[PDB]
């Protein structure tokens, strides 16, 4: 079963602005997504300080990053608190803070910059600086694994996830744009992850997939 939702008006503007207009430091997306991953890890960790049984679904607190040149995807997986179905609609389809709604006017006027999008809990959408389509798989202890998809257009979808179980956490899949495929190159992404994760307290693994014909 697939359930359709409309983005809240501001989110469409934020997304239109991100997609339609232009920015020069697209690499901030990685910083934002790694920061979200760390936040989620912080959340489950803080829960485990009062109740260590929350960690049972997946004991490792870590981030995994997988560039796939063949699939043209960059995937980021964290074992954070994950999102329930309601959490997904809220966190990926709405703006909560009224302060964030004002910031959208300072951003749209050009006074504010894309790189500060994270200070208002919307750094996620910076993924559309490099990806035409973004898939989010998420699993929270108090609910089932759901999968969230959007390619903008004023709408997103959510379904029960039947792909590989996460145990607990969030998997974001960016279907890269053709012009932004070098983010899947080993040296590029390694240095960018190193740069944008210096203060992150969690381990971060970078996967490299090499393919050679036998001869």
């Amino acid at each position: 079963q697939v359930e359709r939702f409309t983005f809240q008006a501001e989110i469409n503007q934020l997304m239109s602005l991100i997609i339609n207009t232009f920015y020069s430091n697209k690499e901030v997306f990685l910083r934002e997504l790694i920061s979200n991953a760390s936040d989620a890890l912080d959340k489950i960790r803080y829960q485990s300080l009062t109740d260590a049984s929350v960690l049972e679904s997946k004991t490792e607190l870590e981030i995994k990053i997988i560039p796939d040149k063949t699939a043209k995807t960059l995937t980021l997986i964290d074992s954070g608190i994950g999102m329930t179905k309601t959490d997904m609609v809220k966190n990926l389809g709405t703006i909560a803070r009224s302060g964030t709604k004002n910031f959208m006017e300072q951003l749209q006027s050009g006074a504010a910059d894309i790189s500060m999008i994270g200070q208002f809990g919307v750094g996620f959408y910076s993924a559309y600086l490099v990806a035409d389509t973004v898939i989010v798989h998420s699993k929270n202890n108090d609910d089932e694994q759901y999968v969230w998809e959007s390619s903008a257009g004023g709408e997103f979808t959510i379904a029960l996830d039947h792909t590989e179980p996460l145990g607990r956490g969030t998997k974001i899949v960016l279907h890269m744009k053709e012009d932004q495929l070098d983010y899947l190159d080993e040296t590029k992404i390694k240095n960018l992850v190193k740069k944008h994760s210096e203060f992150i307290q969690y381990p971060i693994s970078l996967l490299t997939i090499k393919e050679k014909e036998v001869d």
